[PDB]
Parts: C-alpha cells; sequence; structure tokens
C-alpha cells in the first residue's frame, strides 16, 4: 500500500500526486504540517533526516526527494515507460529537466523567496530575484522550442516536476504571454489534464494565497 | 566519441570528469571559460540554451547537466552497475542524494554564495547562510549513519556529485570534524581515488583561490 507524506502547498509533494494519478495508483496520504513543524518531530526524522516533504513509504521502504519518486513511481508501476523513457538519450533530457526544477526553479527561484518570508517576514524581493524567475522562464521557453512537453513529444515527469514550481512562481512574477508563448500554451495543456485540478490545482491556489496574503515589496 | 564541455572550477564538471575517470573512458575535454563568457556565445547556446557547464557531446549528441550526464555515461558504458545502481531501491537513493546535491549543496549553499560574489562582488558573507552550509554537513552526516558511502556500501555518482560540492564549501565553511566524522572519514575515502587529483583536486583548489583572492568576510 503506497503512503505519501506532504501537504498540498507543496510543489514536489504535488509533483508526486500529479505522478499517482497519472499512474491510476491508490495510495493513503498522511499530512505534514511544516508549520506547525510536524517534520521536525523525532518520529518524521526517523523517516527522512532531511526533514523534508514529500517521502514515500512502499512495504516499509521510505523513499525521499519529489523527482527520485516520480522516477522508481514510474519504473516500477508503469505499464510503459513512457512518462519516464528507458531509452538513454530520451531519459537524460527528463532528468535533466528535473535537476534543473530542482536546483534553479525550486530551490533558486521559490525557496529562495519563501523560506525568509515565512521564516524570518522577509516581505522584501530584490529585483534580481525576480529577474532569475524570468530568466527561468526564458529558459523552459527555449526547453519547449522544438518540443510539445518539456522533454519531448510526449507528456513526462519532467512535466509534473516543472508545472508544480511554475505554479508557484507566478505569485511572484507572472508568465507575459507574449515573450513565453509557448510555455503559457504548455501549461494550458497541463492544465486540461482530469487529474490537474485535485494534484496540483488545489494545492497550487493554497501556496499563491500564502504568498498573496503576505503583502510582498519588489525592490529595484 | 566523446567531449565534455567545462572549465575545472565548476564542481559538475568536476563531478563528470570524476566519473570519466572510475569508467576510464576516453574523451575530449574542451575548456568554456566562464569568466571570459564563452558559455554566452551562439556557438554554446546551440549546444546547451541554459548556458551551463558541463555539456557532454557524444557522437553529436548534446546532453547537459552533471548528475543526467553521469547517469547516461555509467548506464551507456559501465561494465557493470556499480556506480549507478539498476535495482530500483537503489538508485531511488543515489537519485534522491543528487538532487541533494542539486539543490540543497549546489545551489542553496554554494551558487548562493558565488553568484553574488562573482557577479556582485559581495564579498561579505551572511552568517546565516554558513549556518546553512554547515546544517547541509550535518544532513551528510545523517546520510553516512548506517554507510561508509552517500547511497550505500559502495562508490556511485552520488558520490562523485557530493564531493565536488563538499570540497567548493568548504572553501565557506571549514568541516568540524568533531561534529562531522563520518562526513570527514568519507571525504578521506574519495581523496584517496588515484584520478581524484586530476579529475576534483585541481579544480577544487582552483576555486579556493579564487575564492581567496576575493578577500572574504562573514
Ligand atoms: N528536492 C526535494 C525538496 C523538498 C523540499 O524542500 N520540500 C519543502 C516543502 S516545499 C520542505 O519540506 N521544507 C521543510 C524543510 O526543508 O525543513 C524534493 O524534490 O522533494
Ligand atoms: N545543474 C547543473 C548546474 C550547472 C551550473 O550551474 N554550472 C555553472 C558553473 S559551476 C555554470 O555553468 N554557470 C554559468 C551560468 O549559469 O551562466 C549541473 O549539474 O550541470
Amino acid at each position: 500500500k503506497l503512503v505519501l507524506y506532504g501537504i498540498d502547498p507543496s510543489p514536489p509533494v504535488r509533483a508526486c500526486l500529479l505522478t499517482l494519478k497519472a499512474l491510476n495508483l491508490p495510495f493513503e496520504y498522511k499530512v505534514v504540517n511544516l508549520f506547525a513543524k510536524e517534520h521536525l518531530s523525532e518520529e518524521y526524522l526517523k523517516k527522512n533526516p532531511q526533514h523534508t516533504v514529500p517521502t514515500l513509504e512502499e512495504d516499509g521502504h521510505l523513499i525521499w526527494d519529489s523527482h527520485a519518486i516520480m522516477a522508481y513511481l514510474v519504473s516500477k508501476y508503469g505499464k510503459d515507460d513512457s512518462l519516464y523513457p528507458k531509452d538513454l538519450l530520451k531519459r537524460a533530457v527528463v532528468d535533466q529537466r528535473m535537476y534543473f526544477e530542482a536546483g534553479v526553479l525550486f530551490q533558486g527561484g521559490l525557496r529562495n523567496i519563501t523560506a525568509p518570508l515565512f521564516f524570518r517576514n522577509q516581505t522584501q524581493i530584490p529585483q534580481h530575484q525576480i529577474d532569475s524567475i524570468v530568466e527561468s522562464y526564458g529558459f523552459l521557453e527555449s526547453f519547449l522550442k522544438n518540443n510539445k512537453y518539456m522533454a519531448g513529444d510526449h507528456l513526462t515527469i519532467a512535466d509534473f516536476s516543472i508545472v508544480t514550481s511554475v505554479t508557484s512562481l507566478v505569485a511572484f512574477a507572472e508568465i507575459d504571454q507574449s515573450k513565453f508563448p509557448k510555455l503559457s500554451a504548455w501549461l494550458k495543456s497541463l492544465q486540461s489534464l482530469p487529474f490537474y485540478e485535485e494534484a496540483n490545482g488545489a494545492g497550487a491556489k493554497q501556496l499563491v494565497a500564502m504568498v498573496k496574503s503576505k503583502n510582498l515589496t519588489i525592490v529595484p
């Protein structure tokens, strides 16, 4: 019986949700309230010493990091390899896109703001940070230059990982459709998935709301 | 025919160099000098629109990101899977450690200080960024609780990835051996591979010297 530990404002938890729904997998969900420091409990640290969400539990085994989890799920459960191609050159693109999300989008763009924001009430955001988010939208627009989805011609876990961060980063910088038409189209396409709302949309809305309620300032 | 594009001070370049050497693969090393903005030319942007190093070229096909390159090299060229185990659960640990390196160590620890430093000449490092680095050492210490290497009982590309970052982070935050004994032992187990200096040491030192010449303060 799969168990996912998380809370839905979290982008990587949402990426796992997307992927479990895409694989038509049932699972138990255990909420870990980061705002009440539940991830810092002795019990949770034994599951995941990095004290992050998501964690996946399967027959006693604990796996963390959304990208590891997503790859594991497709590899283990996928009817075929559509969501995570076995072809090594294809896999290298999916992998690259996910490492891009981990580093550039999630740490560099999002957590770089949200950690001081919710922890230290740092409500002033330097323009150079917003510039970096917009630079990353540009990189995503480049990724899509000759492909319908982030890593090629079909939907993969790279799309799921990337969309979770993109739909959070828009709390700080909107995506200019005139600059980033492909990124814009791609997002609407992901938004069309039957499981999109339940896996990503719901949590994204709650995170965007939390951010908006903090009344941020961009400093030139 | 393998070509690696990079510069030695870059940790993810060094991770690829460590892996190439471990697999004993011939390659051409094309220097792309970030300080001369060689990564921003039309030619390089065609290879990698992210304008990062490393980039790997294999018979004309281009791939980038150290972690993706390392997984690709072991998968394609490894005589066996020891450096990147095929077992899904074992792979999941290797994968997680590499994503940790990408986000927490490299972006959150290293590039967080080196971008302001090299782009904005910010030589004053907020004490809390050093703390965060030390916290990351602590996470690495935990990863080593029941295992001699980062992802289990043998050397993997997770070790290569993490060493490159750790050796760069040392430039800002010394490792206290009384707090992180397992990490300290682990780092010696890497510093000892016969190909360590040529693949990681040289460029790690160069980055240290660049960092030192900037005369930092906390
Ligand atoms: N690379 C990890 C990132 C996980 C992460 O940083 N999650 C945040 C929530 S969005 C978290 O658990 N923060 C609490 C903490 O780090 O203490 C993944 O992809 O799962
Ligand atoms: N996730 C990438 C990170 C690559 C990266 O950020 N490399 C730096 C050098 S250490 C770089 O190319 N900086 C130049 C730039 O980003 O413009 C990887 O693992 O290869």
